[PDB]
């Protein structure tokens, strides 16, 4: 009889619960990351298109990974980024690169045609009205609203003649006239950029490295702190983390040896439990930067995330990148 | 291009961060329910079967619910409920009262079909084993091991002849002979299974209150928290939440009188802030345990779930248990 919904305000919620989570102490989370196999898939498995196995959720598919690991690296909030799929202004590389949708969070300054405001990093806007005419996803309902006392996912007709420029008025609210509505929301920084994002997706800042550091992030002429209080991956529907972890052989030399023929297993562990000597002693939190299985009570913790993919080769002292994208 | 994905624990986990995330600070969450709109939906909204129009997950359906906003009321930790899907063993009144399946997670002792024990709350028993011979998911797999390394759920086609009872073995295996084995959990005080629990939802401790104490869930033999330290509801795949909240008209005098319209909407606000003198002064984080909406900056927070029902008259010194299920 009644009728309820989680807004995707609460997507956001959890991607940012998880976020702060992660700290040291018993009141906080730690997770590692670990990666371990040698068993290779099947011969057939460097070939092209390759798909190995899924990774079995079970307690059978977590043992056989506990079995696998070779080294855990401690994950740190450092190294995990809100993100965003990205959508640059006129990138004909993908598709509709003129014609957006209300809410869509498309960059702009980060190519000649999205070039705007030399000097300043990417610039990222949202779509809050588009053009009259076009189509309402669903059913019919298509004139000035007629697919706004609803609101349907709507995609319209005519494209994008321009990108938006500066930082719209007092609340962002930029008018190009092509029949389409932005809202400045922020600047990505150059090394952001280069180091963080991706050509899938962006950044964007948390809450609290958006209210220390505002104009970093383009964020300081923003007024709408004084409501969603930096807020801002709210505003952009962002649920999603990236991580951004380095495996550094120089730490293991166990498979830094010449053959090597590398790992094909990751997951993602909270709150494992450095490994105890009686049993019945009391459970400690593993909060070192790196471990050996070994040293880790095996099962300790719970194992969130596993993942399955071909092998990875590692140098003496290379340094090699992991990348996840956990969804909320 | 990878084979990789998120394990069943990933939502316990989720659900875990919201539960922790509750409190005061800045990286922890305030976390108000809000009810409102004494305006009928319409003249037929006392009529049984009645049920209003879905909120909208959009700014307008949260500028709507602030227009409409009676009063919000402080979330407590201890207001929120670790839950799972409640199946009692023995239950006629519902199909497969005796036949169950791997994993299954049954409730014994909670009525006379479940009798084990006079003194002990609601027994919880994961069902580990079960009969060899039965049906599968796929026809063409008439084989237990089968069906079960092809993924498909067995459905043993002998019966549990008795439930299960007592605690077991070392990690609390039973075996009554019937060829169904059995684990046991924890138990469940009856002030809980008498105000927390439901027809469809038992409640499961968080882990903290397992540990602060154990004997209390009959939690105490237990050895596995030399390991999963008391990570019950990552054991049992708990990911969804119940808010057990009491709306007190006697804090909102307004909304109430002899006759009044009552109240159509709840939702929840995360973080709301304070009404301001003005939109520079500094943002105060609301705290307090309610708030009369005039008081709240409004549009401040973020609304996580909306929710619209037929109206809930609100009498003098009367208190309405409202209930809310989250799922992560
Ligand atoms: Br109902
Ligand atoms: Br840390
Ligand atoms: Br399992
Ligand atoms: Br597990
Ligand atoms: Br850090
Ligand atoms: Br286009
Ligand atoms: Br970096
Ligand atoms: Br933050
Ligand atoms: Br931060
Ligand atoms: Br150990
Ligand atoms: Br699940
Ligand atoms: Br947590
Ligand atoms: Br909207
Ligand atoms: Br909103
Ligand atoms: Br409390
Ligand atoms: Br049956
Ligand atoms: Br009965
Ligand atoms: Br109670
Ligand atoms: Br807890
Ligand atoms: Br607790
Ligand atoms: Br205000």
């Amino acid at each position: 009889i009644y009728r309820a919904i989680v807004t995707s305000k609460f997507r956001t919620e959890k991607m940012l619960n998880f976020y702060n989570s992660i700290g040291s102490g018993p009141d906080k989370n730690t997770i590692f990351i670990t990666f371990g196999r040698s068993e290779p898939w099947s011969s057939n498995e460097n070939e092209v298109g390759f798909a190995p196995p899924y990774p079995t959720d079970s307690v059978l598919g977590v043992t056989d990974m506990w079995t696998h690991m070779m080294g855990t690296v401690k994950v740190l909030p450092s190294m995990l980024d809100a993100v965003i799929p990205r959508r640059d202004w006129g990138d004909t590389r993908y598709p509709d690169p003129y014609t957006f949708r209300i809410n869509d969070i498309v960059v702009c300054n980060s190519a000649p045609y999205n070039a705007t405001e030399s000097g300043a990093g990417w610039l990222v806007y949202r779509c809050l009205d588009v053009p009259d005419t076009g189509m309402c996803s669903i059913a019919s309902l298509t004139d000035k609203d007629e697919c706004l006392k609803l609101g349907g996912k709507w995609t319209p007709s005519a494209r994008s003649m321009t990108p938006p420029e500066g930082r719209g008025d007092a609340e962002g609210t930029i008018e190009p006239g092509d029949g389409y509505v932005w809202e400045y929301l922020f600047e990505i920084p150059p090394d952001v950029s280069i180091n963080r994002c991706t050509n899938e997706y962006i950044v964007v800042p948390w809450p609290e490295e958006l209210k220390e550091d505002p104009t970093r992030w383009g964020y300081e002429d923003n007024l709408t702190w004084q409501q969603d209080d930096f807020g801002l991956i709210y505003r952009v529907k962002a649920n999603t983390i990236r991580f951004k972890a380095y495996l550094d052989s120089v730490y293991f030399p166990e498979a830094a040896l010449p053959g090597n023929k590398g790992f094909r297993q990751i997951s993602i562990i909270t709150n494992p439990l450095e490994a105890k000597a009686h049993p019945n002693d009391p459970n400690v939190k593993a909060e070192k930067d790196y471990y050996d299985p070994e040293d880790l009570m095996r099962h300790s913790g719970e194992m969130i995330y596993m993942e399955n993919r071909p092998p990875i080769i590692m140098a003496m002292d290379q340094t090699e990148e992991i990348n996840i994208l956990f969804t909320f």
